[PDB]
């Protein structure tokens, strides 16, 4: 089964304005989504020094960045924390209510987008360049779900029945027709290199057939 949810109203306008701004250093929404991966990593290596069976659902702690071109899709998997239901409908386990409005007033003040995740909101700027984004989880605490949306004022949650995780988090980023340049390996890598260059675990950019 699936349930539909709306989103809040500041979020739905967060969502709005990443879509229709025109803004052309769309390359940060890579180093975004990857720093909310390092978090996530950061969270469960944290709980497994007091509980080392928290790995038990996986010891290996690293990112993979996975392109398709045949899918025009750019995957972002993590073994991280991994999210619970309740997590995912409070918007990705992010303070995006007051996160928005700190950043909005920010842009006001001068900024720019480029500092959207300096207020805890950085994966919407997903939206820079997906048409649609599916999240997969799996936390500790629960069972497997996908999370999807296209904008347009509302997320589907359900359960996920396809391959099981262990642990983690997939970010799905269906790309926009004139988005395909990110899923080019030497475009990647100039971003992962130019933004990235110090997480401190294991970035792997997969080939493609
Ligand atoms: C966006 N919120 C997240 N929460 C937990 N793990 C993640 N991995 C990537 N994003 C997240």
């Amino acid at each position: 089964e699936v349930e539909t949810f709306a989103f809040q109203a500041e979020i739905a306008q967060l969502m709005s304005l990443i879509i229709n701004t025109f803004y052309s250093n769309k390359e940060i929404f890579l180093r975004e989504l990857i720093s909310n991966s390092s978090d996530a990593l950061d969270k469960i290596r944290y709980e497994s020094l007091t509980d080392p069976s928290k790995l038990d659902s996986g010891k290996e702690l690293h990112i993979n960045l996975i392109p398709n071109k045949q899918d025009r899709t750019l995957t972002i998997v993590d073994t991280g924390i991994g999210m619970t239901k309740a997590d995912l409908i409070n918007n990705l386990g992010t303070i995006a209510k007051s996160g928005t409005k700190a950043f909005m007033e920010a842009l006001q003040a001068g900024a720019d987008i480029s500092m959207i995740g300096q207020f805890g909101v950085g994966f919407y700027s997903a939206y820079l360049v997906a048409e649609k984004v599916t999240v997969i989880t799996k936390h500790n605490d629960d069972e497997q779900y996908a999370w999807e949306s296209s904008a347009g004022g509302s997320f589907t949650v359900r359960t996920d029945t396809g391959e099981p995780m262990g642990r983690g988090t997939k970010v799905i980023l269906h790309l926009k027709e004139d988005q395909t340049e990110y899923l080019e390996e030497r475009r990647i890598k100039e971003i992962v290199k130019k933004h990235s260059q110090f997480i401190g675990y294991p970035i792997t950019l997969f080939v493609e057939k």
